[PDB]
């Protein structure tokens, strides 16, 4: 089997992407944030504290003839940005772009943090990291991909995120029309539960390539590109007036600037992030100070190839017995 679904930016900055997901019978369609940096599929629901729902579409398990309470199971997750959610668990039928999994764990939120409430466009998350990170207790549950894998034509999914435009998540096949040149594959460590890999270096603008190993994760659920302070300083030094602002929480730059591109290495191959992808707009409405899309990972504890990086590429998440990651230009 295969599946193919369009993923759409939630706002004009590409802060996140939503993908429609069918849950239950009859289908309840919710727009979920596909997150290769976590492993829980959780939704706003009829069980979510009412004051914490503000415009989201909810899953109502009592209206699904295929929903079953997973007795005794609870979940609770905290994300790198400080947001969180928790609740109980149902199993139900879940379909993405024509690909159906029966008996998928659907984690129903009883509580969500303010960041989730305040984002009306995201109805939940669909985790695509390794199932070892799944938070369901006392019986850990599998991701949608893990459940689908054996049925797929090939044990892969691909992320093709757009810049200020829709893109595509495919399951079970590689669309050879969706990228240019070849896909370069690179090793993955699953030891921390992530799609963790090592970039071979970087360049800033038209500058020379610096060969250096940068361990990090391919994370569709993180907006920005978080890299070591040395790398980030080298980038922003090429932007007149750019500075790190403790009050704002990262590098800012004059909105009048033209940003240079940023290149990262995948083996001997190179992915070029255009300068415009690095612009996250005014720090507050009407400001002429703009927020940068490349930020320091210092004190995160890990480098994160988030959407800023991934959307410059066609990305293969290869879930073969030994997982790998592939990157192509597009």
């Amino acid at each position: 089997s295969t599946g193919s679904a369009t993923t759409t930016p939630i706002d004009s900055l590409d802060d996140a992407y939503i993908t429609p997901v069918q849950i239950g019978t009859p289908a309840q369609t919710l727009n979920l944030d596909f997150d290769t940096g976590s492993s829980d599929l959780w939704v706003f629901s009829s069980e979510t504290t009412a004051s914490e729902v503000d415009g989201q579409t909810i899953y109502t398990p009592s209206k699904s003839t295929t929903a079953k309470l997973l007795s005794g199971a609870t979940w609770s997750i905290s994300y790198g940005d400080g947001s969180s959610s928790s609740g109980d668990v149902y199993t139900d039928t879940v379909s993405v772009g024509g690909l159906t999994v029966t008996g998928q764990a659907v984690e129903s939120a009883k509580k969500v943090s303010s960041s989730f409430t305040e984002d009306s466009t995201i109805d939940g998350l669909l985790g695509l990291a390794f199932s070892t990170l799944n938070t369901v207790s006392p019986t850990q549950q599998k991701t949608f991909f893990d459940n689908a894998k054996a049925s797929l034509d090939s044990p892969v999914f691909t992320a093709d995120l757009g810049y200020h435009a829709p893109g595509t998540y495919n399951f079970g096949f590689i669309d050879t029309t969706a990228y240019t040149g070849s896909i370069t594959y690179t090793a993955v460590s699953t030891k921390q539960g992530f799609w963790e890999w090592t970039s071979t270096g970087y360049a800033v603008g038209s500058g020379t390539f610096k060969s250096t190993s940068i361990d990090g994760i391919a994370d569709t659920g993180t907006t920005l590109l978080y890299l070591p302070a040395t790398v980030v300083s080298a980038y922003w030094a090429q932007v007149s007036g750019a500075k790190s602002s403790s009050s704002v929480g990262g590098y800012v730059f004059p909105c009048s600037a033209t940003l240079p591109s940023f290149t990262f290495g995948v083996g001997s191959a190179r992915i070029v992030i255009p300068g415009d992808y690095i612009d996250f707009g005014p720090i507050s409405t009407g400001s002429s100070s703009c927020f940068g899309g490349i930020q320091s990972s210092a004190g995160i504890g890990i480098n994160i190839f988030g959407d800023v990086a991934l959307k410059a590429a066609f990305v293969v998440f290869n879930g073969a017995t030994t997982p790998t990651l592939g990157f192509a230009s597009k």
